């Protein structure tokens, strides 16, 4: 009842090594206590700084990853159409693309050949990335390139909600 | 002093029996809540090594950034005021090899009579602007105080169109 619950407290009080009396045993009960109590305030005031650097350090991501409108505008999304698409025979992966930005015809190679088949390509209004740079690739010039979303497993071009004439450079305004 | 200093842990936690098995619930609660800390005290080592990487890398960053500016001393050849204008004039400055032509907004804080001849430093890669009629192929550095507007010129005498370099 009364002594068992002391004889614990023996138990969570480390080792003594010193009279085993009632009162002793409860002494220490009092110092562990406080020990302890002043333990978690400083360790308490501690999380409290690495909460504040916890969010420091995420701030310092968006400083470093931050993009800027000027930089943006070097980047020219444009909506193309698919004008034909043939396999290219020797590799089970590449696609050459025929676009159609309205004036300019355009050149791309893809990699969604065992994703996409020619034939629910040509008339697809997707986006590509007109002034990046070309790649050359087997023997053929990559002029532009076709934006994609991968999974691993799912493969996905990129397209307008709504139909939209060809050409149209995709911006960020207001 | 037993029932007093047993009173006194009735101050510790925010009936003899009740409130001494309302302290073996303490301790074994605070034995918990400090093992964690101890967890906690190493989760913040490797943030500590996060803030490390990423100061470094803005370090990097911000030097990158600078040498992208590359400052060159130019001397003011002419210098006329716009028409329908009060704060634009515009400059041509030679820089040794060719000869740019600059507007600056600085009409009101100078006359063309005491700016040219002046060798001052300027933005050369600053992409070129046109301002009313004028192409201009940079810009001037002009200190602003709200009082005063001063360009930018070195203390000593150098040749035309050097490469203001800061060290490393």
């Amino acid at each position: 009842n009364i002594n068992d619950r002391i004889k614990e407290l023996g138990t969570l009080i480390p080792k003594s090594n010193d009279r085993w009396n009632k009162g002793t045993i409860l002494k220490a009960s009092v110092d562990y206590i406080r020990k302890l109590q002043r333990e978690q305030q400083r360790a308490k005031e501690l999380e409290n700084r690495q909460k504040k650097l916890e969010h420091a350090n995420r701030h310092l991501l968006l400083r470093i990853q931050e993009l800027g409108i000027e930089d943006f505008l070097k980047v020219d999304l444009r909506v193309a159409k698919v004008l034909s698409a043939e396999r290219v025979e020797g590799s089970e992966k590449l696609l050459k693309l025929t676009l159609s930005l309205g004036d300019e015809e355009r050149t791309v190679v893809a990699g969604i050949a065992k994703y996409y088949t020619p034939e629910e390509l040509v008339g697809k209004k997707i986006v590509i990335v007109a002034n990046l740079k070309p790649r050359k690739i087997f023997g053929i010039e990559s002029q532009g390139m076709i934006l994609a979303a991968s999974d691993g497993e799912n493969l996905s071009v990129i397209v307008p909600d709504r139909d939209v004439k060809e050409g149209a450079k995709l911006s960020a305004a207001l």
